[PDB]
């Protein structure tokens, strides 16, 4: 495998940045907690730093490449990423082959500057049919994983919600919010290797109350 995760420990520095970007970002969703469900705080169990060269290597190597392109700027992000597929991820990387095509944005990664956005998809599309054990998007219980990543959006598109690759001359697109359409900001790449998973964060959506 390669990858490596470090436990942060809660009185660490880097544990608290991750810890409040993850906070401090929640927002109420239109849905009314439907995909997600009804939190206005998580329970912060585990925060891991994902240490794997071959991604690593794999990430700076595009981001060089996206750099040249777009005039000496990354225009890098640290990100959001919620799918069931945070064990693959830290293990094999993030895979464009494996995207769903039901995206506003088409067959992308997405990943989002809210984590409570990123939070509807760690059950799947719209939340799917909840954790496994309870059925329930909205379980206080099962413990969930989001990944919060670096990456790399170059030159970004800027689209309101049929999609495969970045339009011409761009490396991702950043969706924005629209009155018949996004709510909050997200961004899409449609290579892999434009993200690295960074940190894994084990939560809880918190009961309010
Ligand atoms: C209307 C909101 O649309 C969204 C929101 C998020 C995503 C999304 N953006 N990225 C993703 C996942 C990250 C992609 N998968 C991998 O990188 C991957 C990497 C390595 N192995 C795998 C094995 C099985 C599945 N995926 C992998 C798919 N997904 C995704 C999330 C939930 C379910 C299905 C897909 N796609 C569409
Ligand atoms: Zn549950």
């Amino acid at each position: 495998s390669g990858t490596i995760l470090i436990d942060l420990s809660p009185d660490d520095k880097e544990f608290q940045s991750v810890e409040e970007e993850m906070q401090s970002t929640v927002r109420e969703h239109r849905d009314g907690g439907h995909a997600g469900g009804i939190f206005n705080r998580y329970n912060i169990l585990k925060i891991q730093k994902v240490c794997n060269k071959k991604l690593w290597e794999r990430y700076t190597h595009r981001r060089k490449e996206v750099s040249e392109e777009n005039h000496n700027h990354a225009n890098e992000r640290m990100l959001f990423h919620g799918s069931p597929f945070v064990n693959a991820i830290i293990h094999k990387g993030f895979d464009e082959r494996h995207a769903y095509i039901g995206g506003m944005f088409g067959a992308g990664i997405y990943f989002a500057e809210n984590s409570s956005k990123s939070n509807q998809y760690v059950y799947g599309i719209g939340g799917g049919t909840g954790c496994p054990v309870h059925k329930d998007r909205s379980c206080y219980i099962c413990h969930r994983q989001l990944l919060f990543c670096r990456v790399t959006l170059g030159k970004s598109f800027l689209q309101f919600s049929k999609m495969a690759h970045s339009p011409p001359g761009h490396h991702s697109v950043t969706g924005r919010p629209s009155v018949n359409g996004l709510a909050l900001a997200e961004y899409v790449i449609y290579r892999g290797e434009q993200a690295y998973p960074e940190y894994l964060i084990t939560y809880q959506i918190m009961r309010p109350e």
